[PDB]
């Protein structure tokens, strides 16, 4: 059994500055701009190659607690962004791999489309309510746009 569901969204930076700022630096830009859900980020195994291992800590308190994050597949060709969440405290009693699917696409307002599929392929199929979906989209997407909060000032990350 698999859970599955998307957070494709509009973004107010371009294609080739998102690549560099969320899927290139999705490990030291993804925890400065909003740690209260990715307080810390750090590389437990490789450099980005496909197999590479990240931890993560959301907010170090009573909200929430850990994540282990294997990179799978960053691609430049596409451009395209897979990683899986491996193990940690939100994988629980109802998902088994909540594997990403990150799509960049441009756009000429002076921006892209960032297509955030994800996987989640469950634990003895367990069942998941639509609102606590919908508090994975919406913690996703605000972790997304503290991002583009600073995108939106500053795309060209370095």
């Amino acid at each position: 059994g698999v859970v599955t569901y998307d957070m494709e969204i509009p973004s107010k930076v371009p294609p080739v500055k998102l690549y560099k700022a969320f899927i290139l630096d999705g490990d030291t830009l993804v925890p400065k701009v909003l740690p209260h859900a990715i307080k810390c980020v750090k590389i437990l195994e490789g450099d980005g190659c496909a197999g590479t291992i990240k931890e993560v800590t959301f907010g170090e308190g009573s909200h929430h607690k850990c994540v282990k994050q294997r990179v799978d597949a960053i691609d430049k060709d596409n451009l395209t962004y897979s990683y899986t969440i491996i193990e940690g405290d939100v994988l629980a009693e109802k998902f088994e791999s909540i594997s990403y699917h990150i799509k960049i696409v441009a756009c000429p307002d002076g921006g892209s489309i960032c297509k955030n599929r994800s996987i989640y392929t469950t634990k003895g199929d367990c069942k998941v309510s639509e609102e606590e979906i919908k508090l994975g989209k919406e913690k996703a997407a605000e972790i997304f746009k503290a991002l583009e909060a600073y995108l939106l000032a500053n795309p060209d990350y370095c």
